[PDB]
C-alpha cells in the first residue's frame, strides 16, 4: 500500500483481541496507546514528547495486526491524546518514506 | 528517494538562511522548530502533543529547502525537544508511506 499524507495516516489495528485506531507516526520511536488492556508483566517507563513527559507501562512481545500483516512488538500504554504506531512496528511493516 | 525507518528519519534543512536538522514526522500536522529565527509577523498558537501543550509562534509562507526541493509553508516556532517536518511540508514533497 501507498499512503499519501493529505490527511492523518490513521490505520485500524487489532491488539490482544481489541480493535483500535492509530496514527502511522515516523516521528515516534515507540508504539503508544492510551486505552489498551494488555496482559502480562510490564515495566514503568517515562517517555518525552512536545508538551512534556508521561509515565507509561512497557509491555513486550505484544501481537499487533496492522495493514494485512501480523507483527509482534513493544507497546507502551499511557496517556497520549492520539494512539501512535512507531518505527518499531513500521520497520516490520517494511514501511518506508518515498518521494 | 526512499527513507527506511531503522533510524530516526532526520534530514537537513535550510530555512531563512539558517541550517538545521529535523525529523520527517508523519504524526505531525505542522512543522515545528525550537531555535529558528524567522522574519515578519506571527500569531500566537498552542499545540498539544504527548505530555501536554506548548505555546508557539505561527509564521506563514516560510520557504524551506529540504530533500532537493524548495517548498514554502507554515512553521511553528517554540519549545520542542526535536525539530519536526510535518505533513504540511511532506505533501508538498510528494512524500508518501510505502509498504
Ligand atoms: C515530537 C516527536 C519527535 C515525538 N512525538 C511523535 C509525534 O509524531 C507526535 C504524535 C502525536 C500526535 C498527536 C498527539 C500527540 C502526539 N506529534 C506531535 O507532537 O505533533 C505536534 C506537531 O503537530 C501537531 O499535530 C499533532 C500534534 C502536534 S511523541 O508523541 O512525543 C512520541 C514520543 C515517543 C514515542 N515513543 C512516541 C511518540
Amino acid at each position: 500500500p501507498q499512503i499519501t499524507l493529505w490527511q492523518r495516516p490513521i490505520v485500524t489495528v487489532k491488539i490482544e483481541g481489541q480493535l483500535k485506531e492509530a496514527l502511522l507516526d515516523t516521528g515516534a520511536d515507540d508504539t503508544v496507546f492510551e486505552e489498551l488492556t494488555l496482559s502480562g508483566r510490564w515495566k514503568p517507563r517515562l517517555i518525552g514528547g512536545i508538551g512534556g513527559f508521561v509515565r507509561v507501562r512497557q509491555y513486550d512481545q505484544v501481537p499487533i495486526e496492522i495493514c494485512g500483516h501480523k507483527v509482534i512488538d513493544t507497546v507502551l500504554v499511557g496517556p497520549t491524546p492520539t494512539n501512535v504506531i512507531g518505527r518499531n512496528v513500521m520497520t516490520q511493516l517494511g514501511c518506508t518514506l518515498n518521494f
